[PDB]
């Protein structure tokens, strides 16, 4: 029954879920209970048009934002029409008949099928169209060049293999849903006028000179007032008086304790952040014993605004017991319309050139005093340039209600923006529950599956940014993560890599426990996943801790051995990958599995694809699974090069890269998608500067040798001005490969935000004067177009940076990180001046 499910959402989390039942902070009781009315909405999404809806849920077409083609990829067909394979089989003896078609590329899925239908019979709609080799649906009457599958293939001049399958033989292999209930299921703010007071009582478990507590009260990572701090000495039993009256607070203010030890030298020895409303928004009253947070390496400072709000759940840390003031009722932030009220009762050309001017910046662009009171004063012109809200809500003094009333009231009726720019909203600047509401709303509006999927990292980075459990974003989330099982997939391993982090683990847990309580039959399948993942975990633990110093082939000996075990071969076959769950990982390759030289030791892993038309994909899935590395930095970089790729392609810059798949599993442990017939330059080299050339000319003879030079001078040209922008270092021989075909990519992302004369050799065909070839003028030309390309779009750059701040990587930490991409990009000069600027590092 439900104790069943209890024990499976268990082991998909690695957390018992009577740990959750366990937990009295009414918060979390509520949130187990209230986020139920999600899941509810999503089950009844997926029976509405039952069973087309529960096959769309599992199966989601896979197809790009936009049905319109880039003008270069319009030219690759033939007058407008793709060449496509239809396939049908045709048991007994499983005999596999193709048809091959050419139609209008953006035909939908039906026409095809028909077309297929009359091709066949010359010797209606109970059929559906199947990508051959892996487990993707054309469900959808989009136009089919819409499609990524098809997409990719018109591009790359591949034909594209779809097989006809029985709409019977799907929706019969659907499960039964069910999604049952779990058995689990005042004054006013503006009249106390009396400045803030918080009483810091005593310090339990605190075994140099002296310690004292700082205190503060922030929005965000801003000040509202000055720190004040307690004597140093532990007891204290004394007031603070802070300089900022109680009405005068905004919603999302937070009071940031430390504790910190004493030409002083200061140094904090834990902290801690308490929201001075809870989720009720109830003004905090009463005694309280708030559990410390061990200092994060490099805070810089006393106090730490932008860490984790609430108490540590390891109890046995330091405890900083407080005592805030009771006004004899309780306490409660003001409703919309009071706030309303107060709003109304607190009331050239030029000047439009300069907002628009202002508009414009980036969002690290310094905005200085004079234009923040500019821009506020103009606050009602600015509904007019709506790109302009999150300019004019740094504006805006949030230490004066008199001005939050107002801008409450311009937000409640703000025009939508992009989502791209809803995002910047979302990053810690921005705690406000009404300014991310907001944002939110316009992700709700604005944001297509595809682009939910392309950014879903960063969404799943900000949730640790919400001070209450159950917010607008979560609710999204899931919702799109409960619709969409592809996107469900990704939202739960994203979520499950993150449960070692502890200030993240409870809010984590639970959000996982809804999902898992929703997603249906998909649960079977996760645990599948998180099982192969421990015993590849436990086998990579015991050859870098026990077998550590034994030889490769001692090594491979106890592997082998251990993987050829009953509970380990079971474990490791017959399941989805992580990677793409797409693809099916059957039957362990064994005689392909390598423990590989690579620092950390790395596992290359080969699996069957178990597809009956695998040999029209690929007959062999290759992952490599690392433990030791941090594979977040790789996951953001990949993502941005993705990024990167399509705002080229989009332009019409037909600029070739390779962002291979990378999944972080857990702490430092991850899988990495292995390229197919690729080779590192070093092993091109080692297997002169002429010799890469030489290499590329003999698996490439004949007309074929023309468009391997142009791939290599195209993805070559995308990776320069990548890893220039970027600043990724470490580019040696062994970090850059390249395939049979000319295509070059990097490999290795340890170094973010800090061409050999063999590619120029390449480039120029194998001239001796290569910088000096048309060839090297035209490379050149497209390197100054693709760098030009994304300064246009570095707004959204900087922004999927910011998100990223808070993510623990020691490469991003601080805006002074990011602001090395507005060097790059040469944000504070003219298109003219970057561009003068990028011709000289290139010369
Ligand atoms: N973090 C991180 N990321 C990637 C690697 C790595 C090392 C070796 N080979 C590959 N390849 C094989 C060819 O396909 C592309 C992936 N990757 C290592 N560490």
């Amino acid at each position: 029954e439900e104790k069943i499910l209890n024990r499976e959402i268990g082991f998909a989390i690695g957390m018992p879920v009577c740990e959750f039942d366990m937990v009295k902070d009414p918060e979390v009781q509520d949130f187990r209970r209230n986020i139920l009315n999600v899941c509810k909405e999503a089950v009844d999404l997926r029976d509405l048009n039952s069973p087309h809806s529960r096959a769309m849920y599992v199966y989601p077409p896979n197809v790009e934002s936009s049905p319109e083609l880039p003008k270069h990829i319009y030219n690759k067909l033939d007058k407008g029409q793709i060449i496509v394979v239809i396939w049908v089989i045709v048991s007994p003896n499983n005999d596999k008949q193709k048809y091959t078609l050419k139609i209008n590329h953006d035909c939908v899925p039906e026409q095809v099928i028909a077309e297929a239908i009359r091709k066949k019979t010359r010797s209606q709609g109970k059929y559906i169209l199947k990508v051959c080799g892996c487990d993707e649906y054309f469900l959808e009457k989009y136009p089919l060049s819409q499609y990524k599958y098809i997409r990719s293939c018109i591009m790359l001049g591949r034909m594209p293999n779809l097989m006809l399958m029985a709409k019977e033989s799907l929706y019969s292999q659907l499960p039964m849903d069910c999604f049952t209930m779990p058995s689990y299921s005042t004054k006013s703010l503006w009249v106390i006028n009396s400045a803030l007071r918080i009483k810091i009582l005593c310090a339990t478990y605190v075994n140099i000179d002296k310690i004292y507590v700082r205190t503060g009260i922030y929005h965000g990572g801003e000040p509202l007032c000055d720190n004040v701090n307690t004597q140093r000495v532990p007891r204290w039993n004394e007031w603070l008086n802070y300089d900022i009256y109680i009405p005068d607070l905004p919603r999302a203010a937070r009071l940031c304790l430390s504790i910190c030890s004493v030409k002083e030298e200061h140094c904090p020895l834990a902290w801690g952040n308490i929201n001075l409303f809870d989720y009720t928004d109830t003004l905090v009253s009463g005694k309280m014993a708030l559990n410390l947070w061990p200092v994060p390496h490099g805070l810089e400072d006393l106090l730490n605004p932008i860490g984790v709000t609430g108490s540590n759940p390891n109890k046995e840390t330091p405890c900083l017991e407080l005592e805030f003031d009771w006004f004899s009722s309780v306490v409660k932030f003001p409703d919309m319309s009071v706030i309303e009220e107060h709003a109304n009762w607190s009331v050239r050309e030029n000047d439009k050139e300069q907002l628009k001017a202002i508009s414009t910046r980036d969002p690290l662009s310094e905005i200085t005093e004079q234009e923040k009171d500019f821009l506020w004063s103009h606050r009602h012109y600015c509904v007019t340039i709506p790109e302009i809200l999150p300019k004019l809500l740094l504006s805006v003094k949030w230490n004066s209600r008199d001005e939050v009333a107002q801008m409450y009231c311009l937000v409640k009726d703000w025009p939508p923006i992009k989502p791209e720019q809803a995002m910047e909203l979302l990053d810690c600047n921005y705690p406000d529950p009404m300014v991310r509401g907001f944002a939110v709303r316009c992700l709700e509006k604005y944001l297509t599956d595809d682009k939910l999927s392309q950014y879903l990292i960063q969404l799943v980075q900000v949730l640790k940014y919400e001070q209450y459990l159950d917010n607008l974003l979560v609710r999204f989330l899931l919702k799109k993560a409960l619709t969409n099982q592809r996107i469900g997939h990704f939202f739960f391993w994203h979520l499950k890599s993150e449960m070692h982090n502890k200030t993240v683990s409870q809010r984590f847990g639970l959000l996982l426990e809804s999902y898992c309580r929703a997603c249906g039959m998909y649960l079977k399948h996760l645990n599948r996943q998180v099982e192969a993942m421990e015993k590849l975990i436990n086998l990579t633990d015991i050859l870098k801790q026990e077998k550590k110093d034994e030889t490769q082939k001692v090594q491979m000996k106890f592997l082998v051995e251990q993987m050829r075990r009953p509970d380990f071969m079971d474990a490791l076959q017959g399941f989805l990958s992580p990677l793409n769950p797409a693809h099916q990982l059957g039957n362990l390759r064994l005689e392909e599995c390598r423990i590989m030289s690579s620092a950390k030791r790395p596992l290359w892993l080969n699996w069957e694809n178990p597809d009956i038309m695998s040999e029209l994909l690929f007959q062999n899935n290759e992952i490599i699974f690392k433990n030791g590395d941090d594979l977040r930095q790789d996951m953001l970089t990949l993502q941005i090069i993705r990024i990167m790729e399509n705002i080229w392609q989009n332009q019409g810059l037909d600029l070739r890269m390779l962002p291979y798949g990378c999944l972080s599993i857990g702490d430092c442990v991850g899988l990495i998608e292995v390229v197919r017939n690729s080779h590192t330059i070093m092993q091109i080299q080692c297997k002169n500067s002429h010799t890469l050339h030489q290499w590329l000319k003999d698996k490439n003879k004949g007309e074929i040798y023309d468009a391997a030079i142009d791939l290599f001078t195209r993805s070559c040209a995308g990776y320069c001005v990548a890893t220039f922008i970027l600043g990724i270092g470490d580019r040696h021989n062994s970090n850059i490969m390249v395939k049979d075909d000319g295509q070059l990519f990097h490999i290795d992302f340890g170094h973010f935000l800090d061409l050999t004369q063999d590619f120029l050799i390449v480039i120029s065909k194998g001239a001796q004067e290569c910088t000096k070839t048309r060839e090297f003028e035209r490379f050149q030309e497209m390197c100054y177009k693709a760098y030009l390309a994304i300064r246009q779009h570095a707004n959204l750059f900087i922004n999927l940076f910011s998100m990223m701040l808070g993510s623990g990587m020691p490469e991003l930490q601080s805006f002074d990180d990011i602001a090395y991409i507005r060097k790059t990009l040469a944000l504070d000069k003219t298109e003219q001046e970057a561009l003068e600027y990028f011709m000289k590092q290139m010369n």
